[PDB]
């Protein structure tokens, strides 16, 4: 009953080499900011038309997704494996997992105190409206800020959080994959490092059901990236919302 293995040299290197990974592509400091595409919040206490009629928030917020999405796949390229994978299926995890990535490492920054995400400077806040500015509805908003709570109190060790990412970028049953078995195995070796970091580092433990907890999340996340792809279409639906985008955001998401 009840076995915690030590973490093998192999687990544990794996877990440093996420660990580092993560350090050189996520800024706490948010130092990058004043690089992108300024945040214009126009008063709109409703409007589904003013919105899509500004779309004032777009600019600075497909910028910062445009951003964080070269920093995920930096992340991705120093996951150990990751190399070993055809380029091709390298782009499709990539691609179909980018935006679910960066709702998990997002809470780094998302604060319950005001339930937003605070990346400033009051700027850098970002709140319920300053999405729907964006060109979002509440059917995706409102689901996000409790997935993010929900992952707030999982109170995940860094170690975990990294892991959970990790696994999460590398999944077998993404549509588009062609060696479906060697992504699988990768993430198996990630998986089996989660639950032995569980078992063996985490208080109490009479709950190593914090697993079970983790695994849930990641199919939340698979509804949001479809919930979050239905909104993006009626986006690219507004004239002149490609230049208020990137080339990047375009390419992936379109
Ligand atoms: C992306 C991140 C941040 C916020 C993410 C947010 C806050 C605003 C609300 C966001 C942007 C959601 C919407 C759906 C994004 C929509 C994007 C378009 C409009 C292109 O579809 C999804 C993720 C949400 C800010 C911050 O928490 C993190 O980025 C910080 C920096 C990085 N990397 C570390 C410096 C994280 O990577």
């Amino acid at each position: 009953d009840s076995l915690r293995p030590k973490l093998s040299e192999e687990q544990q290197r794996i877990i440093a080499i996420l660990l580092d990974a993560h350090h050189k592509t996520y800024d706490p400091t948010y130092s990058d900011f004043c690089q992108f595409r300024p945040p214009v919040r126009v008063n709109d206490g409703g409007s589904v038309t003013l919105e899509l009629s500004q779309l004032s928030m777009l600019p600075h917020l497909a910028d910062l997704v445009s951003y964080s999405i070269q920093k995920v796949i930096g992340f991705a390229k120093m996951i150990p494996g990751f190399r070993d994978l055809t380029s091709e299926d390298q782009i499709v995890l990539l691609k179909s997992s980018a935006i679910e990535v960066i709702m998990l490492r997002s809470n780094e920054s998302f604060t319950m105190d005001d339930m937003s995400w605070t990346c400033g400077n009051q700027d850098y806040k970002y709140r319920v409206s300053d999405v729907t500015k964006a060109g979002h509805s509440l059917e995706l908003i409102e689901p996000l800020i409790k997935f993010q709570v929900g992952l707030k109190k999982l109170n995940l060790h860094e170690e975990e959080h990294v892991l959970l990412m990790a696994i999460c970028i590398v999944s077998p049953d993404r549509p588009g994959v062609q060696d479906a078995a060697l992504i699988e195995a990768i993430q198996d070796r990630l998986s089996n490092t989660l639950q032995t970091y569980i078992r063996c580092r985490h208080p109490p433990p009479g709950s190593h059901l914090l697993y079970a907890k983790m695994i849930q999340k990641l199919a939340d996340l698979r509804s949001l990236n479809e919930e979050h792809s239905k909104q993006y279409r009626c986006l690219s639906f507004q004239p002149e919302c490609s230049m208020k985008l990137t080339p990047l955001v375009l390419e992936v998401f379109g």
